Protein backbone atom coordinates (compact mmCIF):
# COMPACT_ATOMS: atom_id res chain seq x y z
CA UNK A 1 0.00 0.00 0.00
CA UNK A 2 0.92 3.52 -0.67
CA UNK A 3 -0.23 7.18 -0.38
CA UNK A 4 -0.98 8.01 -4.03
CA UNK A 5 -4.56 9.23 -4.18
CA UNK A 6 -7.02 9.24 -6.66
CA UNK A 7 -5.40 7.77 -9.72
CA UNK A 8 -7.35 5.88 -12.65
CA UNK A 9 -5.06 2.12 -13.23
CA UNK A 10 -4.45 1.72 -16.61
CA UNK A 11 -2.39 -1.97 -15.77
CA UNK A 12 -0.85 -3.91 -13.37
CA UNK A 13 1.61 -1.29 -12.30
CA UNK A 14 0.88 2.14 -14.30
CA UNK A 15 -1.79 5.20 -12.67
CA UNK A 16 -2.96 8.26 -13.72
CA UNK A 17 -4.24 11.43 -12.56
CA UNK A 18 -5.09 14.55 -13.76
CA UNK A 19 -2.47 16.78 -11.78
CA UNK A 20 0.00 19.39 -11.32
CA UNK A 21 3.00 17.17 -10.57
CA UNK A 22 4.39 20.19 -8.49
CA UNK A 23 1.21 19.81 -6.58
CA UNK A 24 1.33 15.85 -6.41
CA UNK A 25 5.18 15.93 -4.89
CA UNK A 26 4.55 18.71 -1.96
CA UNK A 27 1.33 16.61 -0.88
CA UNK A 28 2.94 12.93 -0.99
CA UNK A 29 6.55 13.21 -0.73
CA UNK A 30 7.11 10.40 -3.08
CA UNK A 31 10.74 8.35 -2.77
CA UNK A 32 11.49 8.90 -6.27
CA UNK A 33 9.46 12.47 -9.02
CA UNK A 34 10.95 12.45 -12.21
CA UNK A 35 11.87 15.42 -13.78
CA UNK A 36 11.41 16.44 -17.72
CA UNK A 37 15.14 16.86 -18.12
CA UNK A 38 17.37 18.01 -21.00
CA UNK A 39 21.37 17.35 -21.39
CA UNK A 40 22.56 20.67 -19.58
CA UNK A 41 19.74 20.41 -17.01
CA UNK A 42 18.70 23.34 -17.74
CA UNK A 43 15.43 23.60 -15.90
CA UNK A 44 14.38 26.75 -17.89
CA UNK A 45 10.26 25.34 -18.53
CA UNK A 46 7.78 23.09 -18.98
CA UNK A 47 7.61 20.22 -16.04
CA UNK A 48 11.26 21.18 -15.12
CA UNK A 49 10.81 25.10 -14.91
CA UNK A 50 8.05 24.19 -12.53
CA UNK A 51 9.67 22.10 -10.13
CA UNK A 52 12.70 23.80 -10.00
CA UNK A 53 10.75 27.07 -9.09
CA UNK A 54 9.22 25.11 -6.47
CA UNK A 55 12.61 24.23 -5.04
CA UNK A 56 13.06 27.91 -4.83
CA UNK A 57 16.10 27.26 -7.59
CA UNK A 58 18.17 24.83 -5.44
CA UNK A 59 17.98 22.18 -8.20
CA UNK A 60 18.92 24.61 -10.18
CA UNK A 61 22.08 25.05 -8.26
CA UNK A 62 22.43 21.42 -7.65
CA UNK A 63 22.14 20.49 -11.45
CA UNK A 64 24.63 23.82 -12.52
CA UNK A 65 27.33 21.28 -10.00
CA UNK A 66 26.83 18.30 -11.43
CA UNK A 67 26.89 19.55 -15.17
CA UNK A 68 30.05 20.99 -14.04
CA UNK A 69 31.66 17.87 -12.67
CA UNK A 70 29.92 15.01 -14.89
CA UNK A 71 29.11 17.08 -18.54
CA UNK A 72 25.85 16.46 -20.10
CA UNK A 73 23.69 13.61 -19.83
CA UNK A 74 23.15 11.43 -22.93
CA UNK A 75 19.57 11.67 -24.65
CA UNK A 76 17.22 8.96 -23.41
CA UNK A 77 19.69 9.07 -19.81
CA UNK A 78 19.50 10.38 -16.46
CA UNK A 79 20.65 11.13 -12.98
CA UNK A 80 19.74 11.42 -9.72
CA UNK A 81 19.72 14.14 -7.87
CA UNK A 82 18.29 15.22 -4.92
CA UNK A 83 14.54 15.80 -4.51
CA UNK A 84 14.95 18.96 -2.46
CA UNK A 85 11.68 19.84 -0.49
CA UNK A 86 9.78 18.03 -3.27
CA UNK A 87 10.99 14.10 -2.85
CA UNK A 88 13.68 11.73 -1.62
CA UNK A 89 15.28 12.08 -4.67
CA UNK A 90 14.86 13.50 -8.19
CA UNK A 91 15.25 11.40 -11.26
CA UNK A 92 16.34 13.48 -14.28
CA UNK A 93 15.30 11.95 -17.35
CA UNK A 94 15.88 13.35 -21.10
CA UNK A 95 13.26 12.55 -23.36
CA UNK A 96 13.86 13.29 -27.41
CA UNK A 97 13.18 16.54 -27.93
CA UNK A 98 11.28 16.62 -31.44
CA UNK A 99 11.27 20.90 -31.11
CA UNK A 100 15.10 19.74 -31.54
CA UNK A 101 15.05 16.57 -34.18
CA UNK A 102 15.90 13.97 -31.42
CA UNK A 103 15.01 10.37 -32.54
CA UNK A 104 11.86 9.26 -31.21
CA UNK A 105 13.17 5.77 -30.92
CA UNK A 106 15.31 6.94 -27.75
CA UNK A 107 11.77 6.98 -25.68
CA UNK A 108 11.99 3.44 -24.95
CA UNK A 109 15.45 4.43 -23.66
CA UNK A 110 14.43 7.28 -21.88
CA UNK A 111 11.80 4.92 -20.10
CA UNK A 112 13.81 2.02 -19.28
CA UNK A 113 15.72 4.35 -16.46
CA UNK A 114 12.58 4.02 -14.32
CA UNK A 115 12.85 0.15 -13.98
CA UNK A 116 15.69 1.26 -11.22
CA UNK A 117 13.46 2.83 -9.27
CA UNK A 118 10.56 0.58 -7.02
CA UNK A 119 7.79 3.28 -7.62
CA UNK A 120 7.83 6.94 -8.97
CA UNK A 121 5.88 9.94 -9.43
CA UNK A 122 6.45 11.18 -12.94
CA UNK A 123 5.51 13.30 -15.84
CA UNK A 124 4.80 11.53 -19.63
CA UNK A 125 8.12 11.97 -21.00
CA UNK A 126 9.02 14.14 -24.00
CA UNK A 127 5.14 15.64 -24.15
CA UNK A 128 4.59 18.71 -23.66
CA UNK A 129 7.62 21.38 -24.80
CA UNK A 130 8.97 18.16 -25.22
CA UNK A 131 7.07 18.03 -28.81
CA UNK A 132 6.35 14.37 -28.78
CA UNK A 133 2.40 12.93 -29.06
CA UNK A 134 1.66 12.30 -25.45
CA UNK A 135 -0.61 9.38 -26.48
CA UNK A 136 2.55 7.60 -27.86
CA UNK A 137 4.33 8.48 -24.55
CA UNK A 138 1.85 6.74 -22.32
CA UNK A 139 2.02 3.62 -24.84
CA UNK A 140 5.56 3.55 -24.59
CA UNK A 141 5.42 4.02 -20.42
CA UNK A 142 2.94 0.98 -20.32
CA UNK A 143 5.14 -0.99 -22.72
CA UNK A 144 8.46 -0.30 -21.18
CA UNK A 145 8.11 0.52 -17.48
CA UNK A 146 7.52 -2.16 -15.32
CA UNK A 147 8.21 -0.67 -11.53
CA UNK A 148 5.18 0.97 -10.27
CA UNK A 149 4.52 4.28 -12.04
CA UNK A 150 2.20 7.33 -10.89
CA UNK A 151 2.03 9.42 -13.72
CA UNK A 152 0.70 13.00 -13.14
CA UNK A 153 -1.05 14.80 -16.45
CA UNK A 154 -1.48 18.58 -15.73
CA UNK A 155 -3.86 18.69 -18.51
CA UNK A 156 -7.36 18.07 -18.01
CA UNK A 157 -8.31 17.51 -21.91
CA UNK A 158 -5.11 15.79 -22.41
CA UNK A 159 -6.11 13.75 -19.32
CA UNK A 160 -9.14 12.68 -20.99
CA UNK A 161 -8.45 12.02 -24.05
CA UNK A 162 -5.14 9.99 -22.89
CA UNK A 163 -7.72 8.03 -20.97
CA UNK A 164 -10.42 7.71 -23.75
CA UNK A 165 -7.80 6.39 -26.24
CA UNK A 166 -5.87 4.00 -23.77
CA UNK A 167 -5.94 0.25 -25.48
O1 LIG B 1 3.56 25.13 -12.66
C1 LIG B 1 3.21 24.22 -11.98
N1 LIG B 1 3.16 22.84 -12.42
C2 LIG B 1 3.46 22.43 -13.78
C3 LIG B 1 3.14 21.13 -14.11
C4 LIG B 1 3.36 20.68 -15.39
C5 LIG B 1 3.87 21.56 -16.33
C6 LIG B 1 4.08 21.01 -17.74
O2 LIG B 1 4.95 21.39 -18.46
N2 LIG B 1 3.10 20.02 -18.18
C7 LIG B 1 3.30 19.50 -19.49
C8 LIG B 1 2.15 19.64 -20.50
C9 LIG B 1 1.23 20.66 -20.78
C10 LIG B 1 0.32 20.48 -21.82
C11 LIG B 1 0.33 19.31 -22.57
C12 LIG B 1 1.26 18.31 -22.30
O3 LIG B 1 1.30 17.12 -23.06
C13 LIG B 1 2.17 18.49 -21.26
C14 LIG B 1 3.26 17.53 -20.76
C15 LIG B 1 3.64 18.04 -19.40
C16 LIG B 1 2.87 17.30 -18.30
O4 LIG B 1 1.64 17.51 -18.12
O5 LIG B 1 3.50 16.48 -17.57
C17 LIG B 1 4.17 22.86 -16.00
CL1 LIG B 1 4.82 23.99 -17.21
C18 LIG B 1 3.94 23.32 -14.72
N3 LIG B 1 2.84 24.41 -10.60
C19 LIG B 1 2.85 25.74 -10.01
C20 LIG B 1 1.74 25.99 -8.99
C21 LIG B 1 1.63 26.60 -10.39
Amino acid sequence: VNSFSGYLKLTDNVYIKNADIVEEAKKVKPTVVVNAANVYLKHGGGVAGALNKATNNAMQVESDDYIATNGPLKVGGSCVLSGHNLAKHCLHVVGPNVNKGEDIQLLKSAYENFNQHEVLLAPLLSAGIFGADPIHSLRVCVDTVRTNVYLAVFDKNLYDKLVSSFL
